[PDB]
Formats: C-alpha cells, sequence, structure tokens
C-alpha cells in the first residue's frame, strides 16, 4: 500500500549495493568510477544529451558534465548533442552483462518461467506508465 | 540468454523508477534546500539509523564524498548525530511530504490492478531481494 513503496525502495537499494560490489573490480580495471558506470549502463539503453542524463538523475549538471567528458577522454563514450557508447564502452557493458547474468541465473534457476512472465507483464505496464507520467512536469 | 532480457528490463525498470522520483521530488528538495543525494541520505535513515561507513559502502561512493553530505544536513537541521547519525524533526516532515507524493502517484498508477496481481509481483521481488541480500553477505 505504502510499504510496497518502501519495499520497492529497499529492493532498489539492495540491487545497487549488490551491483556496486560485483562490479567493483571491473570498474577499477577500467579506471571508471561508480558514478560513471551508471552513466554507461544508462546509455546502453539510450543515446542521451548531458542534460537528458542530468534530468533522468536529478544530480548537479556540473557533476554529469565532469563524468561525461571523462568518458569521452576515455573513449568509453562518444558524440552524435548525442552522448552514445563507443565500442570500448560497449565491451564494459558486455563484461557487465556476463557477470550479472551469471549471478542472476544462480538465484532464479528454480523459478517458474511462467510465473515470472505474468510478473513481468505487470511490471511492463507499470514501467509503461512510469515513463508516461514522467514526461516533463 | 532468457534471463538477459529480464535483467535488461529490471535495469530499465529501476532506471525509470529513479528517473521518476527525481523529477517528482526536485521541487520538494529545492523547497527544503537539498540535493537529491542528500535526500538519499535522509531516505536511507528513514528505514533505519546508520553511521558513515554503513552508508558510504551501502551504495559505495567516494571517501570524503559522503562526509560532506552528512554535515550539510546537520546544519540544515534535518538530521541529528544523537559516528551515529539519525533523522531530526524537520527531516521527518520532509520524508512525510516525500512519501505522500510517492504514495499518490504509485497508488493511482497501481489502483486498477487486482490486489492479487500486485501481491504476486511483490512476493517474487521479495524472494529475489531475499536472495540478493544473502549473496551480498558472502560479498
Ligand atoms: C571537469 O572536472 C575537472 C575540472 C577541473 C579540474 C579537475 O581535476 C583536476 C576536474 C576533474 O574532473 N578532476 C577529476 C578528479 O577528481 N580527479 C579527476 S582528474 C585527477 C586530478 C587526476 C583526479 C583523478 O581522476 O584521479
Ligand atoms: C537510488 O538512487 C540512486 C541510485 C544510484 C545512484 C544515485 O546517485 C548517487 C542515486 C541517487 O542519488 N538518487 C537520488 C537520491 O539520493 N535519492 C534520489 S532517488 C531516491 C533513491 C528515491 C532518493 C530520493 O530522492 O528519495
Amino acid at each position: 500500500i505504502e510499504d510496497h513503496i518502501s519495499f520497492l525502495e529497499k529492493f532498489i537499494n539492495d540491487v545497487n549495493t549488490l551491483t556496486a560490489k560485483l562490479l567493483k573490480d571491473l570498474q577499477t580495471e577500467y579506471g571508471i568510477s561508480a558514478e560513471q558506470s551508471h552513466v554507461l549502463n544508462m546509455l546502453s539503453i539510450e543515446a542521451l544529451t548531458v542534460g537528458q542524463i542530468t534530468e533522468k538523475q536529478g544530480v548537479n549538471k556540473a557533476a554529469v558534465s565532469r563524468r561525461v567528458k571523462k568518458l569521452l577522454n576515455a573513449e568509453l563514450v562518444k558524440l552524435e548533442k548525442i552522448i552514445k557508447l563507443s565500442n570500448k564502452g560497449k565491451k564494459y557493458i558486455k563484461e557487465r552483462k556476463a557477470i550479472m547474468s551469471h549471478i542472476a541465473s544462480d538465484m532464479t534457476s528454480d523459478f517458474d518461467s511462467k510465473e515470472i512472465e505474468k510478473v513481468r507483464q505487470v511490471l511492463e505496464i507499470i514501467d509503461y506508465r512510469i515513463q508516461s507520467y514522467t514526461s516533463k512536469l
């Protein structure tokens, strides 16, 4: 009712903590920070402007500016305006999938693939609506 | 390869949840004169009390990039040290207003679902959260 909201928050806080730790080394091997990493996973999904990234995150523009220019200098991202993933950046996102997929299956090897289907359909509709309300405001 | 698709969506889904909250709490954060990251701190202290390390490694961010956020809130009088770190009154009102916003939207975004549907959804996310936590413990 309202603790679904709390749960959701606690669930998201947990996933972030698991991801930070599991991707700890990779990020070090790349010289990329956690701050930057999220931008890379965020761009895996879309080609965004530093503003788009800044609003889709609520943090200080300067901070997003600093991290994007670091990703360019690292050739982990590139230009059109558009800030999209470069191929070296893409391999990180693939080295990231591989590690996520490995632990994810571990924890879901016993689920009913169909139970999950209905659960996913519910989330796609909520997601669909989340994107809808979000446009500006 | 089947899980990869679910993982992508989960990441997208969480991606949007974060995005939405950011747009939805901006004006309230501005009203209280705080940054979003400063809000997370208050939010993380709404569920239970914490110290610096606890938080600094909870979402593993920089060294002196947690400390600064911490003392700022003491000065804003939204948090209290009674290291130790817990929420204050003006901070409790913040979370109040915050939850009110998150509950209207989430409700009216869920209200047409069959409670049984929502409950099933949560039961699945609860078991994943459960398995996540235990994994974290093993590092
Ligand atoms: C637009 O952002 C900036 C503007 C002006 C000066 C800046 O630092 C000199 C930066 C910046 O991003 N500094 C980053 C920081 O912190 N850094 C990096 S560079 C570093 C000093 C080697 C150290 C690290 O990465 O190890
Ligand atoms: C999980 O949020 C993040 C995830 C990953 C990196 C992040 O940047 C450090 C943040 C973040 O700072 N988020 C902002 C913050 O703090 N937040 C907002 S969204 C919120 C979590 C509901 C809470 C609030 O405003 O109530």
